[PDB]
This record gives C-alpha cells, structure tokens and sequence, in this order.
C-alpha cells in the first residue's frame, strides 16, 4: 500500500471510498515525486487522476475527490492537478474544471475553484 500506480489508483478513485488512500502522502515524500508525474497520468493524451475521479460519479457524489485535492495541495508542483491539461491534439488543453462543468453539476465547479485553478484556461 505505499508503492501506488496509475491503475490501481484509478480504480480506487473510480469507486468512490476514500479509506484506502492513506498512503499517497507517504509515497511522494519518500520517492521525492509529485501527483503530477507521468507515473499516474495518461502517457498517451495527459488524463490524470483527478479526470477519471470526476468522470464517475455516484448520483453525483464523490468523497475522494476531497482527500485526493488537500493530499495534492499538501505534496505538489506549484499545479495541483487543477492547471495541468491534456496535450494531445484531439484534446489540448482540455483541464478538469471543463470536464467537472460538463455532467451539468456545481458542487464540483465549487471545489476546484476555491482550492485554487485558472478559470481562464483554454482548451
């Protein structure tokens, strides 16, 4: 449980229990890396865990995205997965605040903002 990888991560964000992720603050400061490393994001476009997060909601509810958010604040390149967007052609540009504005909810939109993120970023 301290050496995490970007599919089971992803599987774990995707159920929407947070209690399995004590560990993440402890394997970025002991292998010295950020969330924000390719090791967890989409080597192909740039989707990142938050992006799988947001994209499944249970009735639109999603307690991990809170733990997930302060543990990246807590340990994290001067983006905290809110400025970081993809980067292939198809979808450039395309960041979490769009996807989270798109399933038609606000409470997502109210997070992402408060902790922080360019509201004038551009896909």
């Amino acid at each position: 449980p301290n050496r995490f990888d970007r599919d089971r991560l992803f599987s774990v964000v995707s159920r929407g229990v947070p209690e399995e992720l004590t560990g993440l603050l402890e394997y970025l400061r002991r292998t010295s890396k950020y969330l924000t490393d390719s090791a967890y994001t989409e080597g192909s476009t740039g989707k990142t865990c938050l992006m799988k997060a947001v994209l499944n909601l249970q009735d639109g509810v999603n307690a991990c995205i809170l733990p997930l958010l302060q543990i990246d604040r807590d340990s994290g390149n001067p983006q905290p997965l809110v400025n970081a967007q993809c980067t292939d052609e198809f979808y450039r540009g395309h960041s979490a605040l769009h996807i989270a504005i798109e399933k038609r909810s606000l409470w997502c939109v109210k997070l992402l903002v408060e902790n922080g993120a360019n509201v004038h970023i551009r896909a």
